[PDB]
């Protein structure tokens, strides 16, 4: 009975950029297909004058190669008119990491402990996912309590992603 078009998720309501704004670790993540940041994750979103945010992230590679790099990328996010919804260009500092363009939803945050992200990279023509990645971000490195566990658990399942997730460690491999 679930429905699980990308067009029937709910996004935060009247997102705010600037609470958002800070350092997130991320603690799981659902892959998409391919390449993709693997551990000791951290990502710092900034809000600048006219508003325009921007993210700068770390986080442990293994290239193509089985080479193990620690990738430091930017992103910049153009506003569209749902205030969690944005367009996200991407690159790295290394000419070799990969640049993109990708959805980058909002899902559900409450700025102080929790964020939920989404992307859909590519749908099948029913409306579904065929090719998506999520993040669970915290503020606190530690982690949270069961109760935001709970809410986390809520949303994942609401994204068709329930037990797509794993944890993300941290090891100072990026440090
Ligand atoms: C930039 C950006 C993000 C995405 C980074 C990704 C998608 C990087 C892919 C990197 C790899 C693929 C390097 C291999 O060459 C996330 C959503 C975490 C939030 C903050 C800023």
């Amino acid at each position: 009975e679930r429905d699980c078009r990308v067009s029937s998720f709910r996004v935060k309501e009247n997102f705010d950029k600037a609470r958002f704004s800070g350092t997130w670790y991320a603690m799981a993540k659902k892959d998409p297909e391919g390449l993709f940041l693997q551990d000791n994750i951290v990502a710092e979103f900034s809000v600048d004058e006219n508003g325009h945010m921007s993210a700068t992230a770390k986080g442990r590679v293994r290239l193509l190669n089985n080479w193990d790099v620690c990738a430091d990328m930017v992103g910049t996010f153009t506003d569209t008119e749902d205030p969690a919804k944005f367009k996200m260009k991407y690159w790295g500092v290394a000419s070799f990491l990969q640049k993109g363009n990708d959805d980058h939803w909002i899902i559900d945050t409450d700025y102080d402990t929790y964020a939920v992200q989404y992307s859909c990279r590519l749908q099948n023509l029913d409306g579904t996912c065929a090719d998506s990645y999520s993040f669970v971000f915290a503020r606190d490195p530690h982690g949270f309590s069961p109760e935001v566990q709970k809410i986390v658990r809520q949303r994942q399942e609401e994204l068709c992603l329930a037990r797509q997730y794993r944890i993300i460690t941290h090891n100072g491999y990026c440090d």
